[PDB]
């Protein structure tokens, strides 16, 4: 159960209160009632007292006949005394207060919130955002399970498109001048891989790349916490991890073949040099195209779902909606840089050494405020969610081919794969 909706740091009279707000009025007068039976079973005297509309006060403390209560600790966090340590675990449950919100010790009767989550008077902390439904790490919630399903079972389970395989003979023609291009043959690369349990479609852009990437979000977001050195890092709720999570799980389903960005400027020219220069689509803006589709497809579907519990409001939903891209969403934001950081890191999986490291590597230092230590730390991480899946791995550390037998089980089925990504254990900061 939930129960609370918000709570404020409150100054009635001199002394510091606390304001619990409630979802109904008889929520409020059901935790009036189990709490003050709990702290009367106790010999404790808590100061719960009604307030205004269907909110609750937790007024000061009142040494030394009753500790119990509120009051300001020389650190200036707020401070609150449940008496017993048997109350504390009773009351901060159906409140919602967790190690987030506050120091909360080992047997101990007094919790401290924390300076940045609740600084001093007027400042809010909300649990149950309003507007919040009934429905009847973030890939384990109900939102991200029923993402992975949908990506899965409407795009990454399916073939690449064959008519995206390789340019018409026109443009083959026209493509072939370039002695500067990579071949055309690009466009049918890592089409598809044979596995002992079945061929498994898309092998570079599949649900074990999605899975993982998606599993490399919150992990990068605690070593740019700690190494970055950048506030726009260090302030990044835990909220807005799980929305840049949530959306990469959407980054490669509108792809219909392994084409690189390149390689899709050369068809695009080719096409032009082979038509009277006729205008094609980018085949990357097809790609987007694809993916908002699918995107906007389960948000519709789940949006009760969705707002507020993940995205603030529809006009949040549509900055994601059209910020949907390939890979990456190229945005210079935290938010989008997080994300960038993931799509890069996974791309071990198809890069040689050298690449990987000029390219991606030395970014990621950067990003860390230059400290390779934590850099290596996290991308060995990388590194063992890649074997946990039996991909292929050549661009760091223990360099493999695919494992087939474990690829193909992971790539088959996203809830097996979801579970050998969650064997492997998170580095430390």
């Amino acid at each position: 159960q939930g129960m609370v909706t918000k709570i404020i740091w409150v100054s009635n009279n001199g002394k510091p209160n606390l304001k619990i707000e409630f979802v109904s009025e008889e929520e409020k007068s059901n935790f009036f009632k189990e709490v003050k039976k709990k702290a009367s079973e106790l010999g404790l005297n808590f100061p719960l007292v009604q307030g205004s509309g269907n909110s609750l006060l937790i007024e000061a403390s009142n040494y030394p006949i009753n500790p119990c209560g509120c009051y300001i600790s020389p650190g200036g966090k707020l401070a609150i005394n449940f008496g017993k340590v048997e109350l504390s675990h009773f009351i901060l449950p159906k409140v919602g207060v967790k190690t987030e919100h506050a120091e909360i010790f080992k047997d101990h009767n007094t919790i401290f919130f924390h300076k940045h989550k609740l600084p001093g008077v007027n400042s809010e902390l909300t649990f149950i955002p309003t507007g919040t439904p009934v429905i009847v790490d973030y890939l384990l919630s109900a939102n991200g399970s029923k993402a992975i399903d949908f990506v899965w079972s409407n795009f990454l389970k399916h073939p690449y498109n064959p008519k995206l395989k390789q340019p018409d003979a026109n443009v083959k023609a026209a493509w072939e001048k370039h002695a500067d291009w990579e071949h055309w043959s690009n466009m049918g690369q890592d089409w598809s891989l044979n596995t002992p349990s079945g061929l498994v479609p898309r092998p570079n852009h599949g649900i074990a790349h999605t899975l993982r990437v998606a599993q490399l979000v919150p992990v990068i977001a605690e070593f740019l916490k700690a190494y970055s050195g950048d506030p726009k890092f260090q302030k990044l709720t835990q909220k807005e991890i799980q929305k840049a999570q949530y959306m990469m799980l959407f980054s490669v389903i509108g792809r219909e073949n392994d084409m690189s960005w390149t390689d899709a400027n050369h068809y695009q020219q080719a096409f032009k040099e082979a038509y009277n220069g006729q205008y094609s689509k980018h085949i990357y803006a097809t790609f987007k195209e694809n993916a908002q589709k699918g995107f906007l497809n389960h948000v519709v579907t789940n949006k009760s779902s969705l707002i507020p519990s993940l995205f603030s409001d529809e006009s949040e939903l549509q900055y994601w909606a059209e910020a949907l891209d390939t890979g990456k969403p190229g945005i210079s934001s935290a938010s989008g840089i997080l994300m960038a950081l993931a799509h890069d890191l996974d791309l071990m999986r198809c890069y040689d050494k050298g690449k990987f490291n000029s390219l991606k590597m030395k970014d990621l230092v950067a990003r860390l405020g230059g400290n390779e230590d934590a850099a290596k730390k996290l991308a060995d991480y990388a590194h063992d969610l890649i074997v946990a899946t039996g991909d292929r791995c050549m661009g760091y550390g223990v360099t493999q081919d695919y494992n087939y037998s474990l690829f193909g089980k992971c790539s088959l089925d996203p809830n097996e794969c979801l579970k050998q990504l969650q064997s492997i254990p998170k580095p430390e900061t």
